[PDB]
């Protein structure tokens, strides 16, 4: 069939790209969550322990993560506790449960399951002021070393708060029209995308 309908096919693609941009965050982060976890010193200095003096003196897991093609922040959780919380490249006392009010009691369970399948796990969350994504990965020994007890091993977690500076690339680099967050409103029969799990919503202004 051929008629004046290709104008609404464009709307079928523009929302699909905004979903792909959020899917791509999870798939880019799991790739960093393996290279920075496949290190003998990372598993030795973070495995059931927290030796931040190494991470700062060598900068291998310090504030430089914000300026070395890394992620917005990092945490270390094991057996229902936390002792390392890199927030925007700073050492601070805080919990990954508190910064988004969500429960850690089930995130540690899926994060434990990341190890037995050699693959990180990913979810949506609601950080203080804007939406975010949470991804968890098991630190496993490289150099063909012996295995470790995965129920008692440590688990690293990376976090990225979405911000209006990155909303420009979440649509403009994906080929979507003008792209903006919908913070506390309802569109006038316009095109938009409700985020899974979080109360926030993505919106844009594509011409038919």
């Amino acid at each position: 069939g051929s008629a004046r309908h290709q104008d609404d096919i464009a709307i079928e693609q523009s929302h699909f790209y905004v979903e792909k941009a959020l899917q791509n965050r999870r798939e880019n982060s799991e790739q960093f969550s393996t290279t920075y976890s496949f290190w003998t010193d990372a598993y030795v200095y973070l495995g059931n322990r927290v030796d931040a003096d190494w991470a700062f003196t060598k900068n291998n897991l310090g504030s430089v993560l914000y300026t070395t093609n890394g992620y917005d922040g990092v945490f270390v959780i094991d057996d229902r506790g936390t002792r390392y919380a890199m927030l925007e490249g700073e050492l601070s006392e805080r919990s990954l449960a508190d910064s988004l009010n969500a429960d850690t009691g089930d995130i540690l369970r899926s994060a434990r399951r990341a190890a037995v399948d050699e693959a990180a796990i990913s979810r949506y969350v609601d950080f203080d002021g804007a939406p975010a994504i949470l991804v968890a990965s098991a630190i496993k020994p490289t150099s063909d070393h012996a295995p470790i007890d995965l129920a008692k091993a440590s688990v690293m977690v990376f976090v990225d708060r979405l911000t209006p500076a990155k909303l420009a690339k979440l649509g403009g680099d994906y080929g979507i029209a003008n792209l903006h967050l919908l913070a506390g409103g309802a569109a006038g029969d316009k095109e938009s995308l409700a985020l899974e799990g979080t109360p926030h919503r993505l919106a844009w202004v594509s011409s038919r």
